[PDB]
This record gives structure tokens, C-alpha cells and sequence, in this order.
């Protein structure tokens, strides 16, 4: 078996990390947990028994066969090479390493074949682009895709437990106390990094990381890059608008493709159908179609409301959810790690291609 | 002066009916409160004068100038063709009359000249729709509009003052006694009149009114048809997904374009800042866009994250918010009794064109 070390262990997605592995098939001989000074020698549970979190440090990799990265940009560039040329292999939930031309950005349903070269670090994409890429892929491979426009609807457990935590409390003072929305104190969204904090409690914020110099947000311009590395097609056009709005877990995103060929929209929901990771849910006469609600603790991506644009003959629009802690992250990462096991990829990498931050 | 009637004084539209008549400078000589049977009776604030609201009847609308319907549909259907007989202007908030070709669908900042071959009836546009409309006629006008697609995050006092308490109650549930939100238990969202409910606490409900067809909403196909109506252009491609989202009060909109010509970013946001009724709020250097909490109680539409699309040369993004009950509803009404009043168009319509009954 395994020794599997967890970096980011305390957080929003490692509590999915542990729930994913702990209902993983992959075989484990030994658990660490690794987090910052702040959680080092507090204890969390691998199903019965305890573990003890560790301070993640360049040392700490030694005898480690798989680590689960999610702590952070900072945190995988200042560990991941250490990691790596310890000899184990990494499983980045950031997105520091994903347009790496040397690290695969791997959805294992779309582009498992990617992992067969990797360098000892395969980076896990953005939440709000795996779902869609699993939702898209079954479309790509019969039709085509020609363009992308995606609105999203995106939920605060995708900013941390601080950011949950922020947006339970200016529910509660909105609805218990009687607080007006515009006179609630936010301290970290929008985005935690940034200069202005705004409320999210009955609020809709277009704005998800920070503005990079087009005018698109990094998460806005995460999801065309990522599309295009991961269905290895720079061709295909992306714009996207990234929203926050008050739910805990799983993002739903409006969908809209033009497709190269004419894609039947019956054809098209068998086809999705048929994916694995996708769920169709989509049966109008009995108002069935994704809710976020309902996606919350299933590592599967649904999508509904699938329907021909009304003038472009190519144009198709849809609705796509998933849990964004699991999919769009832990169960992700977990996959990959099977995926990995699967395939013989489990083992050291003798040449070290990423810079040390820690000389 | 006038007498102007409310019909639908009690709800969520009628409350702000009732907020922006207090604030308007119409000449109102007497003011009337109208519902349903079980609201007749009670009294009701105009500034500090009581009002006791009265039933809606077909006899209801003897001396009354102006009426404005915010009752639904069924009631516009039932009562404002008595009101247009009875010598009144009606200016309805209803989507019963709005692709009637006898009926003008007014957005005053857009087609104010619409207003002036009224029958006696004037129809309000969807709220979704209003604020679009705002936000994109100083485009149209320098550009053009060739295509529109646009996702709305609708906030639940679209759906009447019901929602809005739902919407809380179930808030409450969740975050004070551990209900899952899955779990809840729904009797209005995502439509009153549809078969089955959902909840809408910490959810996305990619369903508004109920389904046509097409497989399209019926709110889809009215952003569709009323877009195509009030600018005059049935050119124009407007496909929309409508979703409701946890807000009280305020929609926002992400709404694509593709215009006619090359729009040059900083020409639209100055064509947008120069529009009546529109507000530019965009400085991304420090995080400046609309936001719902921001827009409530105000009439302006506001938008920001304006922008071009990365790969279409004449494609724009922008983000577009609204308070729903205000230029959504009961402002867009009360602007519409204004711009009658000063044209000169508050008088009885000799022909009747509506049906009664
Ligand atoms: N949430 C999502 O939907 C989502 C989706 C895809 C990817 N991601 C990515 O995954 C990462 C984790 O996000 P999250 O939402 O789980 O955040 P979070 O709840 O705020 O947790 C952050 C975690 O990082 C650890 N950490 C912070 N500084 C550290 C350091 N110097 N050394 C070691 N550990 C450190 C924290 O440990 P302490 O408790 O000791 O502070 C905690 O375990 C981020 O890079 C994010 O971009 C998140
Ligand atoms: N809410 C929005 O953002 C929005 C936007 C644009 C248009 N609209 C339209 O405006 C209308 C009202 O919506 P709302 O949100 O204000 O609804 P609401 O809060 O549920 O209020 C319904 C109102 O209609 C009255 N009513 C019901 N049946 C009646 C009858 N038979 N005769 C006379 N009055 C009757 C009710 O009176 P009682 O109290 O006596 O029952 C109440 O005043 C709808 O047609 C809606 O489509 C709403
Ligand atoms: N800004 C983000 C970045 C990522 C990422 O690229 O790992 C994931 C989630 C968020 C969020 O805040 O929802
Ligand atoms: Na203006």
C-alpha cells in the first residue's frame, strides 16, 4: 500500500479530501496529515483512528508515496518541488502549476491519457471548469466545439471555511437580527486577497479572485485557459462571467456552446448520459433539471435545461452542477490518485523539472 | 389633479406602487387602494391620510383617471377593459396585454413615442427585461444590437410577497434548526401555479414561471418577445436562461451582445453613463460593479464589468442589476403615469379595443 499525506488537511477541501479517501479503493498503509504552524499537534481522524497534524515543511515528504495538495498557491510552490524530489508524486488542488507545460491538468474522464507523462505533479483544474469539462467533453467528441460563454453561479465554500463561515454569520444577523444587508462588516469576500470586502448575505457579487490587467478576473480567465489546455484545442473560443452567490456548496453554471456540427438536442442528452461523471437531469414536463441542493455529496456532474439557441443553428444552452468540493476539487484529486494507481504511475520521478523556493 | 387607483394595493408591487405615487410629483386630487374581497376594508398609509382599500369590481373605476394594475394577470384580464370603458388609462404591470398589437410596452427611456396611439391600456414590460433594455438602447442606438444572450440571478420578490417569506422561513430552517436545504420542504418556488415546489434557500433555480413548448420558460421567451417588441426590431436574437437565486430584492443580469459595428469599450461606458435611467458603476481598479444590496431602493439600473468578449470582434459582456420592484415594476408604472401626464395622454379612449369578460 500507500503512505498518502494530506497537505491542507484542516481546511474546506481537505475535510472532503479525508471523507474522499477514507471512501477511497485506494490501498493505504499509512495517513498524514499536514497543514500550517497554526493546526500543528491538533488532531483529526482518519475514519477511527487519530491523527496527529504536522507543520508542512520542505522535510516532511520523506517515505511518502502520494501527497494531496490543497493549501494554498503559496504552499505548493514553496513544498510541491520539495515533495517531488523526495520522490513522491503530487496531486495539486492549486493553481499554481497548472499551465505548466511539463504538469498535466488532468479531469480523468476527458484527458486521463495526460497522467501517463507526468513529472511527479499533476495539477488538479479550476472547480468551475472541471464540471463544465465533464458536462462539454461527450459534446466535443461527436460535435465539435466552437465557442464557449459561461455564466456562473458559484458557491463560498469555493473561497474556504473562513469565507462559509463569514456568509452563516451575515445570514444570521440579516434574518435573526434584523441587520440590513448593505450594513453588514465582510472580511474576506469577494475575494480574500483583495482590497474591498463586500457582503455576500442576499447579495450577488461579480467577482471571484482579482482583476487581472483585460478586465476578466483570474477565475474568468482560469476557465478559458484551462478549457484549452485540457481539451488540447487553443482554438476553441471561452469568455466566461464568475459570480458568487449565497450558497455553501456546489456551483451551477448557465452553459452556452456552438458546437462545429449540428448537434440534435436529444442526441446530445443521450450523449451526456452516457458519460461517465455526467448525470442527465433534464425532464421539463416535470421540472426536473440540476439544483445545487441536490448535487451537494455526489461526486457526479449534472446537467439539464438543454436546449437549441433560438436563432443560431449550432447554439445549444444548458445547466451544469456539481458539489465544487468534490468534483470540482477533493474527489477530483482522489480520482486521480486511483487513476494513477490504475496505470503503474505511483513512483518517484528521477528528474526534477520545477524550481526549489526554500535554498 | 388626478384620481388614481391601485388595484393590487397589498402586495409586494402594490406596496411600492403605493411608495413611488407618495414620491411623485403627478397632481393627485384623490388616491384609491383596490384588492380582493378578503383585503376590503382595511386601511392603508397614502403619506398620512388613511385609505380604506376597496374590492375590485367591474364597477369599481367610475371617476378614476389613471389605474394602476398590480393585481395579476386574471385580474388585468377580468377588470382593466371595465376601467378602459369607464374613461381610465390603464398602465398594467401584467404580461396578460403586453403582445397585444394594441397595446404599447413602454420603457420610457426607450419608447416613450409608443405612448402616444394607447388605447387605454399600456403595458409594463417584464422586470428582467426593463433593466436590459436600459442598459443596452445606448448601445443599440450607436452600434446596433445583432444578438443578445443573457443569464439573469433573479431575486424572489419577483415572485410576490409569498416568496419573499418562504425565502426567509426557509433560510431560518436551515441555519437555526439544521434542516439540509435538500430537505425542505417548498409550497411557491419556482412557480405558484406549477406542480411541484423546490426550495430555493442555498439553491439555484434554473426555472422562472413555468416551462413553454420550446423547452424555454415562459420568463425566457418574455425577455425573447417583449425585447423584439419594445425595440421595434424582430432582428434581434435574444435567447435567455432565468434562474432565481437566494436575493430578496434585485435581479442581476450577465448579458452578452453583439453589435452591429465595432463598439469601442470606452465609448460604450460613456454611452451607457450618458443614458437616462442608467448609471455606470465600473472601476475595476477598486472593485467597483453593481451589486444587488447597492441597487435596492433605487431607480437607476446600473451596470459594470463591462467588457469585450475575448475571441468575437463585436462581442460585449457586461453585468446589469436592478431593483426588480422598482424600475422592474412599480417605478417603470409611476414613470409611465408621468410621461402620459406630461404628453397630454391621461384622457378617456373613444373605441374600445379590449374584449370585456
Ligand atoms: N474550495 C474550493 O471549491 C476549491 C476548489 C478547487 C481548488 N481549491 C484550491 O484548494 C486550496 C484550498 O482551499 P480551501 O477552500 O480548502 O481553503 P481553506 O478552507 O481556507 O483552508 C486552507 C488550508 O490551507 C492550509 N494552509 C494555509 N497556509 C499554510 C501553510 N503555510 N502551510 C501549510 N498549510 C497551510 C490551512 O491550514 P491551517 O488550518 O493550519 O491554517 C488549511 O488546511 C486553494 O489553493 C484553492 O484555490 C479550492
Ligand atoms: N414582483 C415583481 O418583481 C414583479 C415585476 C413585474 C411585474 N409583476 C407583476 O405584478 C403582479 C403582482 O405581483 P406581486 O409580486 O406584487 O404579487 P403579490 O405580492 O402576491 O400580490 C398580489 C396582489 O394581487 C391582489 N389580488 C389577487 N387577486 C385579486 C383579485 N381577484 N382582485 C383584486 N386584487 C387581487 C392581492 O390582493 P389581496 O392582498 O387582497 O389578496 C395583492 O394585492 C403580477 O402580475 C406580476 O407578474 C411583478
Ligand atoms: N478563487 C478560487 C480559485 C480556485 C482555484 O483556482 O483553485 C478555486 C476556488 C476559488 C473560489 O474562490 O471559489
Ligand atoms: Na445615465
Amino acid at each position: 500500500g500507500y503512505t498518502v499525506a494530506v497537505v491542507g488537511a484542516t481546511g474546506a477541501v481537505g475535510a472532503q479530501m479525508i471523507k474522499m479517501l477514507e471512501e477511497s479503493t485506494l490501498p493505504i498503509d499509512k495517513i498524514r496529515y499536514l497543514a500550517s504552524a497554526r493546526s500543528a499537534g491538533k488532531s483529526l481522524k482518519f475514519k477511527d483512528q487519530d491523527i496527529t497534524i504536522e507543520e508542512t515543511t520542505e522535510t516532511a515528504f520523506e517515505g511518502v508515496d502520494i501527497a494531496l495538495f490543497s493549501a494554498g498557491s503559496s504552499t505548493s510552490a514553496k513544498y510541491a518541488p520539495y515533495a517531488v524530489k523526495a520522490g513522491v508524486v503530487v496531486v495539486d488542488n492549486t493553481s499554481y502549476f497548472r499551465q505548466n507545460p511539463d504538469v498535466p491538468l488532468v479531469v480523468p474522464e476527458v484527458n486521463a491519457h495526460a497522467l501517463d507523462a507526468h513529472n511527479g505533479i499533476i495539477a488538479c483544474p479550476n472547480c468551475s471548469t472541471i464540471q463544465m469539462m465533464v458536462a462539454l467533453e461527450p459534446v466535443r467528441q461527436k460535435w465539435g466545439l466552437d465557442r464557449i460563454i459561461v455564466s456562473t453561479y458559484q458557491a463560498v465554500s469555493g473561497a474556504g471555511m473562513g469565507a462559509i463561515l463569514e456568509t452563516q454569520r451575515e445570514l444570521r444577523e440579516v434574518l435573526n437580527d434584523g441587520v440590513k444587508p448593505c450594513d453588514l462588516h465582510a472580511e474576506i469576500l469577494p475575494s480574500g486577497g483583495d482590497k474591498k470586502h463586500y457582503p455576500i448575505a442576499f447579495n450577488a457579487l461579480p467577482q471571484i479572485d482579482v482583476f487581472t490587467d483585460n478586465d476578466y478576473t483570474y477565475e474568468e480567465m482560469k476557465m478559458t485557459k484551462e478549457t484549452k489546455k485540457i481539451m488540447e484545442d487553443d482554438s476553441i473560443a471561452v469568455s466566461a462571467t464568475c459570480v458568487r452567490i449565497p450558497v455553501l456548496s456546489a456551483h451551477s453554471e448557465s452553459v452556452y456552446i456552438e458546437t462545429k456540427e449540428v448537434a440534435p438536442i436529444e442526441e446530445v442528452k443521450a450523449a451526456i448520459a452516457a458519460f461517465p461523471g455526467a448525470v442527465l437531469e433534464d425532464d421539463v414536463a416535470h421540472q426536473i433539471y440540476p439544483q445545487a441542493i441536490n448535487a451537494v455529496g455526489s461526486r457526479d456532474t449534472f446537467v439539464g435545461r438543454i436546449r437549441k439557441d433560438l436563432d443560431a443553428e449550432k447554439g445549444i444552452h444548458m445547466w451544469v452542477v456539481s458539489d465544487n468540493l468534490l468534483k470540482g476539487a477533493a474527489w477530483n484529486s482522489v480520482q486521480i490518485a486511483e487513476t494513477l494507481h490504475e496505470r503503474g504511475l505511483v513512483r518517484p520521478t528521477a528528474e526534477l523539472k520545477f524550481e526549489l523556493k526554500l535554498e
